[PDB]
DNA sequence: CTTCTGATAAAGC
């Protein structure tokens, strides 16, 4: 390895004295697989490497470098490992409902499928021309705004749209005629804003083509946005927030710059964590796509890295194949597979490697193995390894606490190393079990658990 | 069958109540809670299972979390103990397994962290998922005679001391493998008889079969049985 | 008159039956086991300790079969002169440098009209 | 290989000094597969052996060669591996919209479940129609043109048939009448092509059967065709 | 193997003067099965064996001897290896479509990818039908006419049939109404076999059962029927 | 009296009900192990070191057993004086030539013909 | 004439 190229974060198990770097270029651009038992210690290394990423600094400068990487924390242990970051909990972070790419905003609001019809074209309908109306630029590209561009449209004004569209009264003439306070207006393309104010009242000797159809659609649409779950992403605080300000929270580029970016989804529901784990991987992979196209027409190079740390990524990208993980698990991939060209690359970090999915966790060209007892996971470590060299995952069960297994292409050698010991640790120390038995029994208060997992 | 949870009962009993019960914090205080499940049906027990699993786990962690809000580490640790796991967590990917499955694999990938761990019982390493047996640091093994069991338990060790497997067919009853970071070197170790044992005796036949034919009271039985 | 050349980083996801066509493969270095379960059943051919050959084979390094070549041959690939626009964003190398500003409203415009 | 026959684009590895070469007759007249992981040098490979399929030519002549070669280049990156070969961008590629087959056309204007049969059906009645109006063939071959055979029609002249379909006035007898400034006509197969026109009215009493439903439709296919 | 038994297209490897016969008899009335690479000489093998076979006569006699071998020749090389057979490429070869049994017909016309079952049962209902038309043998076995039977069918009326389906009107009391220059009828089975004709005409109020489904059925089945 | 030649150059895709039908199997030079592993199996006899035998076959070197014959013996197949011979494209034939004009003009007045 | 009820149907899964 080039010695402006080493990236070292621990030492050989056989000898402490030897240092093994691995490729710094090809460790992060190649996607980082981190496996190993409970307790290994996965979360000390994957803390261990991102401190030694921050503090990677070329010589010239004072201050923070261009290390930008975002942890998905669902264990809340990297607040203490990055003192100096931002953190990001559900209650405090917005992700705005209309960031949403069109396919999500589908899946987001309508539970039902492969029968609604006119309950589909309407909600589309609504949001389409919602967006130009609340669209304040050249009318250029007004025009070409679509139902997945990301403007803002206002949600309240799209339920009452669909609300009124419940109540049509078509006229003899087979079209729809609406009243409002300006006077009695033909339901039409450039007349149909108006259906955004809820004080609208038809005129029609008969019933329109929509009545009495989405009564069953708009409680199902209410009953939705003033979920406290989706307050984050559907609440009050996505209107008064823009596209700009979502960019510098994700990746820490507001008014606190950091290097880490730390999203708290530690006892959030999983459609929540599921929402919120598909949203930020799209997001910043589109950010990534978006800003490669943009130094391709310049020919310049100012690129910004992104490394996002999917700890527990069995909670959300597993290998089986039920439909609510499929959105979790299709953000993911999209990283694993294309994501490597446009600067958005990926560490898993999981338990065990037979359990996140193939397409995912098959794409990751460098491996932290640390101990594993089962023999599926050890046999995947075998096969990854040719049969020259495969002999020393046999010492997989005899690794103890900080030793882990590298390979790849960022690595010379498969080595069995030391993981360096983290001075400040995440807050995932082992629970002395005996030594908290011993004790008294101790008055646990039960009411200062309960009303948190209440709230909680 | 769900009058345990749907009963008049669950309007009476606060959230407090059914904490303290579970883990023996009431007014009778005791280390060990035993959950007597014995004659239930499936749909119930995996009810009992999920669902205990599931609230112990969440204590776990909402303690901890009360816990670092003051700067300390968890003050009560709890240890779940699954005795029979192969009738609510076995390999198999049934969906009746599925809920039973999931809310002790939460325990073992996570539960970790949060103090509430478990100790899992079963026949054969081989009739458990496998997301549980991973997990687990500290392996205990007595007699094992089917051979895919055996080198599930050679696998666990490493290759200098896998040939202690070779003994497991012929381990006797209380002779056990303590194999994890707990003990120095997997050995066979000769576990300690109890005093006060578990009424799980085998009955002996030979013995009982030498006696007059018994009346067996069936209308005891058949009574205790419809009840059920 | 229209032949083919298939060029995938992930040979398994192509579809057997026209990865079967192929008559002349340049296999390089695959360390992905289901590339190498997948390309070593297909091949027309089969050199010897072809197992470990194929994680080991080094950069631009190949391995060709097929009819157009009479013993199947490990070959280094003659470098390009002229080489195709390489996509290796070096983490490290980025990383080093000083916090740079993020022209957001730029990539943001581009992203809205998208 | 025969001498003539000799295409040489490598070296072998063990000995650098000794060019491997492959038959090119054989080695392009059938298909190729370059596999390898990422950065293996798949692209260089792809690269190397066209750069060297470019510059075999005869001594007699100095110009370009008779070989053709189309890359589908999905991460624009060779155009510096060939700066003098000719490159087709977005802006650049044209690719009309009429040579796509029955399959690609639906593919491409219409949506999964957000479409009614009524609404497919008069999309493809439209386009089929449209074809046979612009055809300039002789008229023995126009009974033969169906939806998916590949002939120039009019996508705008398509959205005036399906607007008008959806302005349609029935009659008392379940018919449409369509008034045109050379005079009123009723819709049927012979006079359906004069729906292409923007300006045509509609005469009924009541409105028509697909009066009303492909008003959705229009402005769906009208934001696909506009759009940048 | 006996003298008139013997086969003889090959000689032994090590000893080129040595030439192996076959059981001429035994070696084709059970089946050979000639395998290798591609390069072998294969396809060379199977050309010297039916040359062999060709050429074998009783001698009593100047002429083509009783040898009957069809070859699917999928790389169009042996013509130059037979000059004087018959070569039947796609512009000499003609086959009829109704020969074909249900599983071809199906696989044919339909696409199992859309798999829809309402297309399946009126493309089987009409050529079931038709077959039962253009056949003139006795009625005794016109009732077994089935789809998969071989019998001669109008691929033309069936989609006739077929496109005049599409346009079924439903009337107030629930009967198909048509119309042509024989006379009204009702959608009887008896009264079917008219709709073969494209010159009817529907009546009736409202839309019929399979009015609106059968359109791309048409459009893919008139696609494979012009497609040259 | 309806009997059947099969001639597969990729023998082990042949489904094994049909393959075990034939009797007389004339097995040439078989290089990919997965055929060779196929036929081995399927073949009613065996000879002394097939396994290296069947990817050093020469040219027209076969290997014939079944009721037809006495014993598995290693034939060559007597060459044709009247080769089948197929029309094949010879690309870099064709690719040396010089950039042709007049061609395509006429091709393009094909396909609109018909 | 329009409204409402009820029945038939088709769905996707
Ligand atoms: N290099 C190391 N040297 C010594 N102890 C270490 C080292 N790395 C980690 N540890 C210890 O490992 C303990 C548990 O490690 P964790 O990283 O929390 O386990 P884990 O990998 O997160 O497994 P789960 O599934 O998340 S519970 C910590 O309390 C550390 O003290
Ligand atoms: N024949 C060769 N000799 C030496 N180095 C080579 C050779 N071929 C490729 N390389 C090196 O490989 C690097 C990347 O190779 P590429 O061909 O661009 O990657 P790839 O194989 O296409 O994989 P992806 O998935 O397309 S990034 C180049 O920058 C070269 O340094
Ligand atoms: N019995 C034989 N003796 C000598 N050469 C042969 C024999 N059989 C085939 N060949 C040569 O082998 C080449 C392979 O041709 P072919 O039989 O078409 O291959 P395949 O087995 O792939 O069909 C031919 O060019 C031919 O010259
Ligand atoms: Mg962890
Ligand atoms: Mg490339
Ligand atoms: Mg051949």
């Amino acid at each position: 390895i080039d010695i402006n190229d080493r990236f070292t974060f621990s030492s050989l198990s056989l000898n402490t004295k030897v240092s093994v770097p691995v490729n710094g270029n090809r460790f992060f651009n190649k996607h980082i697989a981190i496996v190993g038992s409970t307790g290994s210690g996965k979360s000390h290394t994957v803390a261990k490497i991102l401190q030694k990423a921050v503090d990677e600094k070329q010589e010239g400068y004072k201050g923070l470098n261009n290390s930008h990487i975002i942890i998905f924390d669902i264990h809340s242990e990297y607040e203490n490992a990055f003192p100096n970051s931002n953190v990001l909990n559900v209650d405090t972070l917005t992700l705005p409902y209309w960031l949403l790419n069109g396919d999500e905003l589908e899946e987001l609001f309508l539970d039902t499928e492969a029968n609604d019809h006119n309950q589909r074209n309407v909600f589309r309908q609504a949001i389409t021309l919602n967006k130009k109306i609340h669209f304040q630029g050249d009318p250029a590209t007004k025009e070409i705004i679509s139902f997945h561009s990301p403007y803002y449209f206002d949600i309240n004004e799209v339920i009452n749209y669909i609300n009124n569209r419940n109540n049509e009264r078509k006229n003899k003439d087979n079209e729809h005629i609406w009243s409002d306070e300006e006077g009695n207006f033909k339901f039409d393309n450039e007349n149909a804003h108006r259906l955004f104010k809820e004080n609208v009242t038809p005129d029609g000797s008969s019933a329109g083509a929509l009545n009495g159809k989405l009564l069953n659609f708009v409680d199902r649409l209410q009953s939705k946005i003033f979920d406290k779950r989706l307050d984050f992403i559907l609440g009050e605080g996505s209107k008064s927030v823009t596209f700009k300000e979502t960019l510098e929270t994700l990746i820490s580029y507001g008014k606190d710059k950091s290097n880490i970016t730390i999203l708290d989804v530690s006892g959030v529901p999983f459609e929540v964590l599921s929402i919120c784990v598909s949203l930020i991987s799209r997001l910043i992979f589109e950010f990534g796509y978006h800003s490669k196209k943009i130094k391709r027409k310049s020919n310049e190079n100012q690129d910004i890295p992104i490394l996002i740390v999917y700890e527990e990524a069995h909670k959300y990208a597993p290998k089986s194949d039920l439909s609510k993980y499929r959105t979790s698990k299709e953000a993911i991939e999209r990283i694993a597979k294309e994501g490597r060209k446009y600067g958005v690359t990926l560490l898993l970090a999981s338990q065990r490697p037979s359990e996140i999915s193939e397409t995912i966790f098959s794409q990751c060209n460098t491996f932290i193995s640390m101990r594993l007892t089962n023999p599926d996971d050890q046999n995947y470590v075998k096969r990854l390894l040719p049969d020259t060299v495969g002999d020393i995952t046999n010492l997989l069960p005899s690794l103890k606490e900080g030793e882990a297994l590298i390979m790849g292409d960022s690595i010379s050698i498969p080595s069995i190393v030391k993981i360096e010991k983290c001075t400040i640790p995440p807050s995932s120390i082992d629970i002395k079990y005996l030594d908290e038995w011993r004790k008294e029994w101790v008055d646990s208060e039960f009411d200062k658990i309960i009303e948190q997992w209440s709230k909680s």
